[PDB]
């Protein structure tokens, strides 16, 4: 009954921005659920990455078995193994500049996109993953984009970055998931390429923007 | 008196290729004696995370208060992190393309650089570094550096590769270190920047490779 009250809530979920703590709206999703995740968490340092794991492994129950979650992480790679989700590929989002110009270390205008797929009984998988639809200068491993500097939200990432992971590992009508939605940015991109969408964020000042801001865009595709 | 004894080897063993077990190489050297290491590691997969840490902690024993160790790594954040050695950045090393284009996943063009630095009493350190030493194109935290192709070796990294790493970190005179020499890249670009150098491994081959590769260079710096 459980089951039925989760398909319930995706129904009504469907194509929402839902004001709902993060881990509250994975748990009411049912399991194999949804295509593809893209997101960037926010905010004890021990506390936050126990509760991280908890993000992760909910993902993975209501990722359908090949689906894929993009996590773009602001030592990581140590605690976001440990999660059910088996992690794929690092992705490298260039970011071009950084306004940080302390000498101490390299110019640190990058910042990771980590690929993970589902894991069915501790085994691995291939994620469905169409690389032809994308332009040459996106197959790589590292992604030139400059940030979106025009966005009001204080930490967003470019749409254009949202439609990369969405376009290669959706078809039309898959549902996108985003439990950080903030701006709205990954479910404006799951729009614009006919996908559905689903966001759950705390701040209804952040869903009155995505309301607005659905509004006025035109559905433009930024890739291609 | 394994202080005397590690001391004579350190001045026996400078500027010279040894062709000696990596690990056995380094316990015979001082304290806080090597500046920079420059290294990219060879080869049970808990048997080897075991070997390589061991490795990393003897390189935190070895180098000065400040040093830097770039580690080039072929989940390897989870283990290296489990070191007596303080991990500061990672740098992304972008081979501009690879001849692996199966499309199951992004052109895996990138290579890691692991900058550690020396931790005493489990306490952190900002390195010797010195960034304004670089051409702008390399001060940033992704270096584009295409692969040394006319290297017999089966797998080294390019001397300006290790000619970044030396360059910002030590002053002429200083030792440099790597403790998988093979064909000696690093050991010649320690040379060419009138650095001192050490080079640690089992090949004989490799040794007389080097041995020879350094007398036909004309210690010319790519750099600048
Ligand atoms: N516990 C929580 N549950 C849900 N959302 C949260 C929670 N804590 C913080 N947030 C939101 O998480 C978001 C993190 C943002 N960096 C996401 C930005 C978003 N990717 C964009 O492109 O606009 C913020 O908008 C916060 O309001
Ligand atoms: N236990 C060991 N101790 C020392 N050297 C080793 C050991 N096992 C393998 N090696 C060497 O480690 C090297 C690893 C190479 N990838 C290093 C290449 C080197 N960075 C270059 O630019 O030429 C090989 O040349 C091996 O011969």
């Amino acid at each position: 009954n459980s089951d039925s009250f989760q398909k319930k809530k995706l129904k009504s979920f469907t194509n929402k921005y839902v004001v709902l703590d993060s881990l509250e709206g994975l748990r009411s999703l049912p399991d194999n659920s949804v295509q593809c995740v893209v997101t960037s968490p926010p905010y004890n340092e021990d506390d936050y990455q126990k509760w991280q794991l908890q993000i992760l492994n909910e993902i993975n129950r209501i990722l359908k078995p090949g689906g894929s979650a993009f996590y773009n992480h602001k030592p990581p790679e140590k605690f976001l193994s440990d999660s059910d989700l088996e992690l794929y590929q690092t992705i490298i989002w260039d970011r071009g500049s950084t306004v940080n110009q302390n000498a101490r270390y390299f110019r640190p205008y990058v910042e990771k996109i980590f690929w993970f797929t589902k894991s069915i009984s501790g085994e691995s998988t291939t994620p469905k993953f169409h690389r032809d639809r994308l332009p040459e200068y996106f197959k790589g491993v590292i992604w030139r984009i400059p940030p979106d500097k025009r966005n009001k939200h204080p930490a967003p990432f470019p749409a254009i970055l949202a439609e990369i992971c969405i376009l290669t590992t959706t078809e039309e009508g898959d549902l996108v998931l985003d439990p950080f939605a903030g701006s709205g940015t990954t479910l404006v991109a799951a729009a614009s390429l006919k996908r559905s969408y689903l966001g759950f964020d705390i701040s209804s000042k952040y869903q009155k923007m995505f309301h607005q801001r659905l509004a006025t865009s035109k559905s433009k595709v930024h890739l291609w």
